[PDB]
């Protein structure tokens, strides 16, 4: 039988601050249900250690969505509220099966758009350089569809071992740290000033697969939203 993620202590803080969306943005499990041992092939404890997400289908997901702690409702914060908003993770991204082309593993999202997606990418060219099997950031600086609405950055080549990430937002600027090294340093998020519906997400969100049957799979060794005010 599949072991529940809540069976160990490692993820209890974030599970107390998240709902699970699967296989779409529809609710799969409340925070209380997650802490109560919710489990399925889409969300289970692997190796007694990893919170593992799995999902197949274009634009489908198995993802945690940041909630107000202790049974609260959906959270919404703003890039310019003066507080530092921080998400941390340690992720083992396995080799992805054929047909999986891009898997979003962490986000900043709002009511209407993704401010940031950190994603594994099979193959893509950025600023004239071709990259394969790597982790990328995509930041929106507008809601348009043209390339000038995005800043896309190679963060790191995918590693077999765990890779640490940290996302920080403060005073309308974004920093991303990968394995302890700042890779994105103060990217401007001021386009989003005044949007008070932002929140963190993490898990697996499957983007533009070439087979809707192909199952994306992502293993978290650690995940947290870090509260700088210590509530
Ligand atoms: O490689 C490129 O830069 C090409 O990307 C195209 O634009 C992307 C855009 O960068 C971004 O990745 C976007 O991401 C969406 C995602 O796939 C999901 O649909 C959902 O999360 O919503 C995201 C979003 O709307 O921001 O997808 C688009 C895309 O068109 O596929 C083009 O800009 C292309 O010209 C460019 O070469
Ligand atoms: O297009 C998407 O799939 C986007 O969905 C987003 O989640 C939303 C979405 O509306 C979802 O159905 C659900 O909405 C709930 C939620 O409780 C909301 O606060 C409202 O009060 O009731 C809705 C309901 O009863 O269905 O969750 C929403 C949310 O913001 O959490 C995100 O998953 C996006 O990432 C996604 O692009």
């Amino acid at each position: 039988f599949l072991t529940a993620v809540s069976s160990i202590d490692t993820f209890l803080p974030v599970l107390n601050e998240a709902k699970l969306q699967w296989p779409t943005s529809a609710l799969a499990a409340s925070s209380e249900e997650l802490l109560g041992g919710y489990v399925g092939s889409q969300f289970y404890l692997q190796d007694g250690k990893y919170m593992q997400f799995q999902i197949a289908g274009s634009s489908n997901r198995c993802e945690l969505r940041q909630m107000i702690p202790d049974g609260g409702s959906e959270i919404g914060w703003a890039v310019d509220d003066g507080t530092t908003h921080t998400a941390t993770s340690s992720i083992v991204v396995p080799e992805q099966v054929d047909g999986v082309e891009e898997v979003t593993i962490m986000q900043i999202h709002s009511g209407e758009a993704p401010q940031l997606r950190i994603s594994w990418i099979r193959s893509k060219s950025l600023d004239g350089v071709a990259y394969e099997d790597f982790i990328m950031s995509t930041v929106r600086i507008g809601t348009g569809d043209s390339s000038d609405n995005f800043v896309k950055t190679h963060l790191a080549d995918r590693t077999a071992g765990a890779m640490s990430f940290q996302i920080d937002v403060k005073d309308s600027k974004l920093t991303i740290t990968v394995n302890g090294n700042v890779v994105v340093n103060g990217q401007d998020l001021s386009f989003w000033d005044g949007t008070d519906s932002c929140y963190f997400k993490a898990g697996a969100y499957n983007n533009n697969p070439t087979s809707e049957s192909a199952t994306a799979r992502i293993k978290f060794a650690a995940l947290a939203w870090v509260d700088h005010h210590h509530h």
